[PDB]
């Protein structure tokens, strides 16, 4: 039973911007998602070990988690919003591949997924 790297954080050959947007992200996005009671899950990359799941990395090939997304913020890893967005996209994705509907993860991803949806409808301009 083996865990894979955990996903990079800083690559200094990666192109980066601080954008008001991605300030945004972290400041306001992350940070209430990840105050939310069904957060935890999603707060640290899946351990298939501790969790006993040894299948999860068979089925998962590019895993993601709000604790990278939230390194990935605070190092200025991201060049636009839309990077950052890409990466919640996958970490819901994978749980909704992995899981099905009705499984308890499930409906805190879907809870977790209509927050974020309702944070990102509106981002400060990129002035
Ligand atoms: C979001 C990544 N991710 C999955 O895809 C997944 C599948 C089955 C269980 C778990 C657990 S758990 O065992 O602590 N758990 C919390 C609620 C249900 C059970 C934590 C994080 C997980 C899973």
């Amino acid at each position: 039973s083996m865990n894979p790297p955990p996903p990079e954080t800083s690559n200094p050959n990666k192109p980066k911007r601080q954008t008001n947007q991605l300030q945004y992200l972290l400041r306001v996005v992350l940070k209430t998602l990840w105050k939310h009671q069904f957060a935890w899950p999603f707060q640290q990359p899946v351990d298939a070990v501790k969790l006993n799941l040894p299948d999860y990395y068979k089925i998962i090939k590019t895993p993601m988690d709000m604790g990278t997304i939230k390194k990935r913020l605070e190092n200025n890893y991201y060049w636009n919003a839309q990077e950052c967005i890409q990466d919640f996209n996958t970490m819901f994705t994978n749980c909704y591949i992995y899981n099905k509907p009705g499984d308890d993860i499930v409906l805190m991803a879907e809870a977790l997924e209509k927050l974020f949806l309702q944070k990102i409808n509106e981002l400060p301009t990129e002035e």
